[PDB]
């Protein structure tokens, strides 16, 4: 599944909830992946195994 939550501009990664926890993985590198506004939305997709920290808004 893709699993959701909120990015850190501060330390570029994406806090998700998944099965009741909340795990921190960091967000690419890439420009229009990286986090580039404080909490934007972000998903770890658990079938891709990809993070992306600007999710379509
Ligand atoms: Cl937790
Ligand atoms: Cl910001």
């Amino acid at each position: 599944s893709k699993y959701g939550g909120e990015c850190s501009k501060k330390d570029n990664t994406c806090t998700y909830r998944k099965d009741g926890k909340d795990h921190i993985v960091k967000c690419p590198s890439a420009d229009n992946k990286k986090c580039k506004t404080d909490r934007h939305h972000c998903e770890y997709d658990d079938h891709h195994k990809t993070v992306d920290c600007q999710t379509p808004v």
